[PDB]
């Protein structure tokens, strides 16, 4: 059959699983958008306020999906703005697709030419950047992206298809490739891995599982929680793998890192083995800036590029997460050493229950205080009293981030969204929208600061008009306060880090959102309670302090290293000059 | 002496002329925060809403200004949100310089590192792009970076300095180039192409000057005016060469193109010669697509590399504007054919003038009318009347950008501002903020459409702080009006269009912006005055059609040509298969 | 300790497993040179002729090793002659490390700086390129460029050092990472994939196995043997995998492809089932152009990039090949409709012999001539009464390729070599050096054709410097003689296609090699035994005629469509114009 190239994009694009668009429309795109307009899909299109704030609802929902079910559809020049939110996708490994749509291939390589998107800008950040140069690979194209995006790692793929191919028409045998199979990802290890593995757990003192973010992306919860009560051994996440292991269990240590919880920080520093599955070991994550300590360690990916890149493990397995520990629990019982033992009776129980009731102990002192400014640990306290086990929290980057990471305590996994990779400020609002469209039984709360909600809530558009409930505290401080923290550690004196805000009240009801501040009241539980029975987007707006949170609260973190001291330098005395210093030896 | 990195870095840019950072802060900017704020740049830094907020700022000064007057200085990720405007000042011609604080060198290259910028993402939009390894070139990379950006062509400059350097210490001694003398750029014509010029000049039956912004960096509007005079020839303009010729004078026929006045595109379709001065003849200037017909045509510019590169001149010319418009004047006194009459008197006047006033009766016609919505052409009059020849007219990009350019009426060089070269939807309010940072004693008048002032009304917060009184129409049709108008024709149906506004009155009141709706008085003359009288940045919500503008009101134009019709494209026969095809072999 | 960069660099080559240099001298080079000098590796330097003569040892010396067992270093300039050898390590998948060590630091990003090579350039090749822009992190660089280099996908990294911090010194504390440890490739399949592979297997009635260069890598040559007896199935390789499989088996078919044995495409074009083990399914191997039919089949890989990307199979699986064919072999007594019958009993059995044997009595019929021009198939058969079961054939790119790979009958895998993946001219015999280099226990016979050869035979001085005796036939036809077929074919007229050849003898002498031609005499046999009995490298001229081989005789190829026919384009009626065309409308 004879069909547009337009067409022929929103085939591949059903063909390929995808359940959501975020489009942006101007001429270049008006042929995609009238396809979508006769398509099944062409019921779920998102048009944002910006592209940028459009690319951080497909991460959003992707991130939560683990699979490219949204796509960005974007008019040329729009493309320029997707750059911050694709490589968060790339480091954070998140699948998306998206289909940029260029000026009229024929007015390509000229000068003096308008809308000629530099998509070679695409090549150092996507996982998969591609220019189409003919209608017959439109197909190809996506179902390409869509292989890599998919992929282990998971990632962005950019797809630049100049957009006379769209209004161009060709017979389409064949063209969209259909009946495409994927290969299983549980991959199995060797038996001799296994049985190494599990007489390491078995010997160690105090050993420690850490799961990461495959856990979650494995599907590995059951057999995580089987193998930590068959081993009786404390769990430590990442800030991804959060809520893979059931965060109220008396094994739970919660999540390691700079923001995480001190229970996890005290385990690691006093563990003597520690099994790693699905984990990079990233630098804001696990290596604190590359300052962790790792104990002697067995490191279990899918992706054989984590696996060494900079803590040498005991072992390397490359090996799904879930499929390893269903190993581990055959093995066990043949392991030398090995008595099925009730967890809380192992020696190494008493050690672990302490460090999670210190952390307990501190937390409930950061929540306790009532008035202005509040504690942000005692707003995550008034959310987790509403709070159902489907819903999601959402962050931004801040001070704030510290709180929301440890007052979450979650029981299922994908509910603790941010721009975790890359910690690229206004994400939260937008990827909390983007979460609410994959995740519609979920109610999701989104602490942000108030420099971080700058960016996007121009996106109250998209939650108005598509009645998505999301409830945002906004702590307000009039500050960077993160920045002007860390500037007075470091210099005695902030600056670039104060402004003012608007009456963010004011801006909820301008754009029919349901709005409240405490500043007075301090009715934190009631005005969530009236944000919920709206039915609408909420925004409460909560004062806070300029200090607390990730600059400031003891968590047992030993990085990252960026109140760097500098070094003395020497020049270079080889004889050459600097530019214009001839002038100074006339 | 020893110096930290970041003092070197506003030394530089202090040395290379900078008078306004747009800053933004994060750890692997808080060095050179630190530093600013011990020079006298520190005072008057902007720390923007957003990067992106910021760097159109930046655009908008510098635009202005014809040099990188502003600078950018970002912290790592927020470098992530330049592309855009740094694109728009790539093919615009805006003079940029934007120094990103990378994180620590250490840490660079390592597979899952945090907030390693990919400054390589810069290669193939800025004019000049540089990764800096040691804190010794940090001096020789800024003082390349000015070179490039205030070339000519102008454009961006993008300096990637791993922050560490910037906290590291070195003894300063010639590490920071200075005084430099740049190289003169009033380049002359050979005389033998000036007589050629002038000669063509003469003989033609119904000649125009073209003049373009590189009249304006050139500094010759009054060169211009005494060659147009001196012949008697009809001045045409492009949109950033608006105002070099005083719009109000007789020869006046506008701004040729797509947006532009008929009566210039008249003038353009009856010449049978052109002298082009500081022109790039661009797809969505003069060259509409690529689909004018240029008749018979000396060009000349600065820039060699736009010099035939698409339209073939009868004689290209590589010099200075208001040069080669001196150089011309001195010749043409004898130059054969030449005669010294008023420009009244010339038989090609009444043509142009007939031109003019069709166009003049058409934009009156487009004023009338007596209710809501309102019409555009209806608030530029009204503009007008409260208007200063140094006044400044900021538009967005949409229906709404064809009454702004036409309703714009300008006597001097460098006051119509917008994302000229790549129509990016969102550049206006805040380039309208740095036009306006960039001339404090100047009134800024910008008519933005809904859809574009939903990009970045967050750097209201820019505009209150600093008290930048800019004057803001907000076009209100709750809609992409071009798309729904467009898309209507193209395929009978909008698709993506429609969308709702806020209460915009509401969204300047929280900010303690000025706000008024004229919905339901017609009242823009009394809005711009109590606009004015506030002292503070200010929003006026007009309603105006989904229709009137750009997607619909005739010109002149010829194109571009974006509605296009595909063609049916036959299939490849050679043998080779589709992906998956191998499926529908099996039998 | 105190150590310069160049100490630093030669450490960090020998923690990973660098056996030899191949190296060019320039001031960049300096110190590393001197560093090479004073180390183990340093008795293991080559100084090629030219730095792409070089390139392409390390690509031959590493292919048959399947590791960066050989590393490059090359002073700055020099370093712009790699890129086409890495373009072949790239698709090639193979291992190899390059260091350029560039021009001072200092002088970068100088407008009229000399010889500050632009890395850049290597991006879009090297599977990972690198700047080092401090001293700290050469040993870190080196690391990750063999972790790249020796992963799956193998292939290319390089590594660009400005050669002030060769010279600068630096404490070496920890500075060269050691003790890193690799994970295990013996990736295992889920069970229900393999008794899915073993039902089809059983089921087929005329199956297949196709064996790649993955069963290489994998060391699978044992397992293949016992999974084809046992099942009764015919093997067909790639070129990469051939010699898996003992080539004179009753069961082996040869390979497939349109240089490779006419058997192997009888075989699969008969039959319906394939399992493919360790291919990439390429545009120049299996896929013929992307014209070749796959029957319905099971693709297992390591590399989940491979599965998939073109045609679609019945089951992908990510597994190692060898351990996938063990777990084959034990689940097959437990597959329904298993019977334990000797291959040459099963009902396939005849239908593959008489397709050997057809390839065999036409292999005869060329081999079987005598006289000038000789045959190549008679060359090879020559080369066969004098090889070992070690022994490697070489080829180059042209006519000559179709000969070489039809007379090449192989028992042991990585024994035939060239430029696989990329096709390029004048590999052949720079890769046979490198290859002799690695396996010195091993004779090395190179086929080139004479517009091959005149690319690097001034590596004339390394082979008879380092006495690598390579037995090199030069196919003479004054002629690119594929290229004069096909364009005669195609257009019935040749242009460009025909040059003069030196006295090939003289040009052997004057590097005191030995040298015969057989123009005259005929004498093949005679001229190998005398070049092997010289202990030299050796050249053997041997008339051969413009046509024979790849552009010619009919193996059962499909593919590719190179000589492809052109379609009328539709011109733009748009409305925009060319350039220049304004003065048309004057
Ligand atoms: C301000 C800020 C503060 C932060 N604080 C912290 C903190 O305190 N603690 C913290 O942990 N992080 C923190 N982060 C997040 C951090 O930067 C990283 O995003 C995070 O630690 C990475 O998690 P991960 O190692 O689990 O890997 P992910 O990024 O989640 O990647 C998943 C990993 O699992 C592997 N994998 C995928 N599927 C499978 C499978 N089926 N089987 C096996 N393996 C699989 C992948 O190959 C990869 O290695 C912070 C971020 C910011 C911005
Ligand atoms: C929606 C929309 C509508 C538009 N409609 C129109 C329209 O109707 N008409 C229109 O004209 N544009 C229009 N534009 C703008 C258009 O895209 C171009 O930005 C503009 O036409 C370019 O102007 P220019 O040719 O003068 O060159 P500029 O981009 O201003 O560049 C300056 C030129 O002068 C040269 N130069 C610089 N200094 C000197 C010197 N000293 N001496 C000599 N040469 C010098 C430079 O090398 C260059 O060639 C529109 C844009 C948009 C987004
Ligand atoms: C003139 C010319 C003619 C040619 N003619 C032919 C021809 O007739 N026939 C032919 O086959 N080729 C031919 N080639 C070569 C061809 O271009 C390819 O180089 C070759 O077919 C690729 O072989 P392969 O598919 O086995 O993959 P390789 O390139 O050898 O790659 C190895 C594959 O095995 C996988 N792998 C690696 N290790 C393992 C493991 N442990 N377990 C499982 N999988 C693993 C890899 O991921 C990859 O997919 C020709 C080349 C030229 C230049
Ligand atoms: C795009 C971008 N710009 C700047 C930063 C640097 N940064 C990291 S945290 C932060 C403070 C954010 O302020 P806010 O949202 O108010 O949170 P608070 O620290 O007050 O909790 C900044 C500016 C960044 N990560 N990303
Ligand atoms: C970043 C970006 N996204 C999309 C477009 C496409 N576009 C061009 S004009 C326009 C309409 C803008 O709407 P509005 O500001 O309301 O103006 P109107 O057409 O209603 O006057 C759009 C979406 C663009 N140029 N740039
Ligand atoms: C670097 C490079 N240049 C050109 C070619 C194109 N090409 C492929 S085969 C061939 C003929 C080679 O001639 P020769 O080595 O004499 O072999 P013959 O065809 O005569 O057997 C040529 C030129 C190529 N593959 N690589
Ligand atoms: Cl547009
Ligand atoms: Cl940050
Ligand atoms: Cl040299
Ligand atoms: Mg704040
Ligand atoms: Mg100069
Ligand atoms: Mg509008
Ligand atoms: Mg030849």
């Amino acid at each position: 059959a004879i069909k547009r190239g337009a067409d022929l994009i929103v085939e591949a694009l059903e063909e390929y699983g995808t359940e959501q668009v975020v489009g942006f429309i101007g001429h270049t795109s008006h042929f995609v958008a009238d396809a979508f307009s006769k398509s099944h899909l062409g019921k779920r299109v998102i048009n944002p306020a910006t592209e940028l704030g459009g690319a951080w609802m497909v991460n959003g929902y992707n991130y939560v999906k683990d699979r490219s079910a949204a796509v960005g559809a974007w008019h040329c020049v729009g493309n320029l703005l997707l750059h911050a939110a694709m490589q968060e996708a790339r480091t954070g490994r998140i699948p998306a697709v998206h289909i940029g749509l260029n000026s009229d291939g024929r007015l390509a390589g000229r000068s003096e030419a308008a809308q000629q998107v530099p998509w070679q800008s695409f090549t150092p950040i996507a996982r998969s950047t591609q220019r189409v140069e003919r209608l017959d690979k439109v197909g190809e194209a996506i179902h390409e992206a869509f292989r890599v995006a998919e992929g282990h790692p998971a990632g962005p793929a950019y797809v630049d298809i100049p957009f006379d191919l769209t209004a161009d028409q060709i017979d389409d045998k064949a063209l969209v490739p259909r009946g495409a199979t994927r290969a299983k990802s549980v991959l199995h290890a060797p038996n001799e891995d296994v049985r190494e593995a599990a007489a390491q757990l078995v010997a160690a003192k105090n050993p420690v599982i850490l799961a990461g973010g495959g856990v979650a992306r494995s599907g590995g919860s059951e057999a995580l929680l089987k193998l930590a009560e068959m081993v009786g051994v404390p769990v430590v996440t990442t800030s991804t793998g959060a809520g893979v292991f059931p965060e109220t269990h008396a094994l739970a240590m919660g999540s390691a890192g700079f923001c995480g919880w001190k229970s996890a920080n005290d385990m690691m520093a006093a563990a003597d083995f520690v099994l790693v599955l699905g984990s990079r070991l990233s630098d804001w994550g696990i290596a604190q800036g590359y300052i962790t300590k790792m104990p002697k360690f067995v490191h279990v990916d899918t992706d054989p590029a984590v696996l060494g890149t900079f803590y040498f493990p005991l072992l390397s397995v490359v090996a799904d997460a879930k499929t390893f520990m269903e190993q581990l629990i055959e093995v066990l019982p043949g392991t030398s050493g090995f008595k099925a033992v009730r967890y809380q009776e192992r020696e190494n129980f008493r050690q672990a229950t302490e460090f999670r009731a210190a952390w307990d102990g501190w937390v409930r002192e950061q929540e306790s205080g009532d008035g202005m400014p509040a504690s942000m640990f005692r707003a995550m306290a008034e959310v987790r009293k509403v709070q159902r086990p489907e819903d999601i929290i959402v962050t931004d980057i801040g001070n704030h981030t510290l709180p929301m990471f440890g007052g979450a305590i979650l029981q299922r996994p994908r509910r603790l969204v941010t721009s975790m990779a890359e910690g690229i400020l206004g994400c939260g609002f937008p990827m909390a929208l983007g979460a609410q469209l994959a995740e519609p039984n979920s109610r999701v709360f989104l602490g942000t600061g108030d420099g971080a909600l700058y960016y996007h809530f121009n996106e109250f558009r998209v939650a108005v008009e598509h009645k998505l409930p999301v409830i945002t505290m906004v702590f307000t401080n009039e500050s960077y306060g993160a920045n002007w923290t860390l500037m007075n550690h470091q210099f005695g004196q902030n600056n670039w880090t104060e402004f003012m805000n608007p009456d963010w009240v004011g801006i909820a009801k301008a754009f029919g959102a349901y709005g409240e501040s405490v500043r007075e009241t301090g009715d934190i539980a009631g005005a969530l309670q009236r944000a919920i029975d709206s039915g609408k987007p909420a925004l409460i707006e909560i004062p806070v302090s300029k200090t607390q949170g990730l600059a400031s609260d003891p968590v047992g973190g030993v990085g990252p290293n960026l109140l760097l001291k500098g070094r003395e330098i020497p020049v270079d005395t080889g004889g050459s000059m600097y530019p214009g210093e001839n002038l100074l030896h006339l």
